[PDB]
């Protein structure tokens, strides 16, 4: 129960950046006490990668009316959950563990690779010849000397509010812009922990009866990310459009459940962010002066994101095989459906798909590894997904109240 496996091949860790202690001191940079625009006391925080952070804390801080861990009068509370130094620890070791085990697969790296390029649009300006960064896309950085330093980000992992099994993928708005379906994205704040996981039921094909087994929390994490690269390049569907379940959890699970969206109405979504994109196009190309950094250079940033074209004489435009390209990648090929694939673990076969919630510890190797999360390879827990499974590999699952 001591080493976490963190690397299985190779020196380091090929997307997290640094193998953190919660205890390792602060310096300027990718160890920080960091403020979010909105006050609060600064909170230690750690970069894991260009554009990510993650706060191994309960999230009091994003919500001005859930500030407090107490219940109202499916969910889970225990306000305790996340206090200790410990679990703060255990929390950024479980979260450096999900990334690595998600770019092991060929389409995590894709993910996460776009998730990276996907920089909110500096859109902050009023002066439409003017590019400017939207603040709500930042935050305050604290230095060794104690001077406080503004930087752009597109991800935050914090830790669950009061309810604890409530995982979302939520961002700050804007008075006027709809950040998150104008095609200019936002920075998304996830509430995940890894410490906790769902069951499902499943008979695996004598008597023939039914299994109970566990959600892998890579999954999970991945269905967030999945709503966060929507977010991030601004064409994630109007959460007023539900069924009876919201479109945009429909298209995140994939798989069968993606095509009760009708296709008509998908080409309709399609040719809308299209000309979003063109818009954005268009305010680059106006842009004469940027506030806070070069004009053409942040041009070219936004050129990458968006995969624009550019003429010999230096105008951006959006071309439509690169546009369904990208737009294909993030609504239809990064989906749950997709990653439980590569994973080959079981899962929930439609969104729909139980009631009960389970502690679990998938830091230690001897519990969960990158390449085979529960179901460790040349052991029983190899076969038939036992490691999953919550009574056959029972001393990984503590049952907990619904
Ligand atoms: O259902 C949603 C919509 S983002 N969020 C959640 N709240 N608590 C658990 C989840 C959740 C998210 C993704 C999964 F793959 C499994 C469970
Ligand atoms: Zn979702």
């Amino acid at each position: 129960h001591h080493s976490s496996g963190l690397v299985p091949r190779g020196s380091h860790m090929q997307f997290v950046n640094k193998q953190f202690n919660y205890k390792d001191p602060v310096n300027g940079v990718d160890i920080a006490y960091i403020k979010i625009p909105n006050q609060m006391q600064p909170v230690k925080a750690f970069k894991i990668h260009n554009k990510i952070w993650v706060i191994p804390e309960r999230d009091t801080f994003t919500n001005p009316e859930e500030g407090d861990l107490n219940p109202p009068p499916v969910s889970y509370y225990d306000s305790t959950y996340l206090s200790t130094d410990n679990e703060k620890d255990n929390y950024l070791k479980g979260v450096t563990k999900l990334f690595e085990r998600i770019y092991s697969t060929d389409l995590g790296r894709m993910l996460l690779t776009s998730i990276v390029r996907g920089i909110p649009f500096w859109g902050g300006s009023t002066i439409d010849t003017e590019l400017k960064v939207i603040d709500t896309n930042c935050i305050n950085v604290i230095q060794p000397d104690g001077s406080y330093r503004s930087e752009e980000l597109n991800l935050v992992i914090i830790g669950p509010s009061a309810d604890i099994i409530q995982f979302e993928c939520k961002s700050f708005g804007h008075e006027v812009l709809n950040l998150t379906r104008n095609g200019y994205g936002s920075t998304q704040y996830i509430r995940f922990s890894p410490d906790f996981t769902f069951g499902f039921e499943e008979s695996l094909e004598p008597l023939l009866g039914a299994g109970k087994f566990a959600t892998d929390p890579a999954v999970t994490l991945a269905h967030e990310l999945i709503h966060a690269g929507h977010r991030l390049y601004g064409i994630a569907i109007n959460p007023n459009r539900v069924f009876k379940v919201s479109f945009e959890e429909l298209r995140t699970f994939g798989g069968h459940d993606a095509k009760f969206i009708d296709s008509l109405q998908e080409n309709e979504f399609r040719l809308y962010y299209y000309n979003k994109f063109k818009d954005i196009a268009s305010t680059l190309n106006k842009a004469k002066s940027i506030v806070g950094a070069s004009l053409q250079y942040m041009k070219n940033v936004f050129k990458e994101k968006y995969l624009l074209s550019e003429d010999t004489s230096g105008k951006f435009s959006v071309d439509k095989l690169k546009f369904d390209k990208l737009y294909k990648m993030l609504t239809e090929i990064y989906t749950e459906d997709n990653f439980v694939k590569f994973f080959k673990v079981l899962n929930r076969k439609t969104y729909l798909n139980d009631k009960a919630v389970f502690k679990i510890n998938i830091v230690p190797k001897v519990n969960y590894t990158i390449y085979d999360g529960f179901n460790l390879r040349n052991t029983n827990l190899a076969a038939n997904f036992n490691g999953q499974n919550t009574e056959i590999n029972n001393m990984n699952f503590t049952k907990l109240k619904n």
